[PDB]
């Protein structure tokens, strides 16, 4: 059990892992593409 | 198993490691391009 429970470990670490993952690159190209609007707009105007 | 728990703790390690890294360097260049942008908003009107 506490082997099987070891095994429920790397589980925690495994959505850890991903999903740590998951919020670096989201919000990294998330800044990316909004910086690269942001030139857009930095051009003209947004115009809301 | 508290060998492989020892294991699992710099797992959490890592993500600490890592994310705080995410944070750090992430709102760093996101703070810096901001007043890049603030500056270019200086010059003229940020227009809305």
């Amino acid at each position: 059990d506490r082997s099987e429970d070891a095994r429920a470990n790397a589980e925690l670490l495994l959505k850890g892992d991903e999903q740590t993952h998951k919020q670096r690159m989201d919000i990294a190209n998330i800044l990316q593409s909004q910086r690269q609007n942001q030139p857009s707009g930095s051009v003209a105007e947004t115009p809301q």
